[PDB]
Formats: C-alpha cells, structure tokens, sequence
C-alpha cells in the first residue's frame, strides 16, 4: 500500500533529521564552551589589574 | 572596569540562551514522539489490511 | 478510521509551530550574546594593539 | 595582551557560522518530513470521510 512507502520514507527522513540535530547540538556545545572561555578570560583580565 | 560589566551581562545573556535552548529541545522531543506515533499508526493500518 | 492519526497530525502542527517560535526566540537571545561579545572584543583590540 | 581572547573570539565566529549553516540544513530536512506527513494525512482523510 501507499501507506507502507510513505511510512518507510518518513522513518528515513526522520532519521536524517535526528542525525542533523545531533550534529547541530554538538556544534552548539562547542560554541558554549568558547563563550565560557571568553567570559572567564575577561574576568581574569579584570581581577588581575583590579 | 567595563570588562566586569560586560562579563556579567554575557553570563546572564548566555544563561538565558541555555534556558531557551533547553525549553526548545524539550519541545523538539515532543515533536519527535508525535511523528513516531503517526509512523507506527500508518504501519498498523497497513499491516492490518494487508 | 484514521481519527487517532488525524488527531496526532493536528497536534503535530501546533507542536511544530511552537518549535519554530522558540527557535526565533533563541536566535534573538543568541544575537544579544554576540553583541556583548563584540563589545568585549572591541575592548580587547583597544588595549592590545 | 588579549591575544588568547581575540583568538577565541575569532574562532567563535567560525563556530557560530557553522551552527547557523547546520540550522538551515535542519529546517530543510524537517520540511521534507512535514511533506511526507501531509501525504499521510491526505491519505487518511480520504479513507475516513
């Protein structure tokens, strides 16, 4: 039936969405670690002088 | 110093980003569960007849 | 009878619309972060070169 | 000397640009999912009403 083809395609397309989402969340975590590094560095330059 | 104010603002703004991201990921998981329910239902209607 | 599937498809549209709304909120909040980052970078460039 | 901070700020721009590129990819792949969902819903509406 056409339902079988669409359900198979939906499962494959949803699997591609999850693969893309997991790759995106990893790159988002990399951005967060970089931002936290900039914040800690700015706090170092502040408390070092003052 | 101005570095202290910007670092404090950055930490607060980054905290708001993480709160929004965690809320978004929960709503994304709800979409995934609904899609998986539609796929399983379409497979039921297929194998029930055929 | 596909009433349960149609009810889930109707709910999916509401859920997806909320996801896109939250994604717009995340973009605006991330832009504010990058605005503060640019202020920190401009301060760093002044006292370094 | 803010060389380490400036180097991290330069890396952040590359990382953020990749995040936005991946978000565009996710939107296109999600739209394909919703296209198949609409085909399933149209099939369901035909055999239900």
């Amino acid at each position: 039936s056409q339902l079988l083809a669409l359900a198979s395609l939906l499962g494959q397309q949803q699997a591609e969405v999850q693969r893309c989402r997991e790759d995106l969340q990893k790159k988002e975590s990399l951005v967060m670690e970089t931002i936290a590094k900039i914040k800690a560095l700015a706090l170092e330059h502040h408390h070092h002088h003052h």
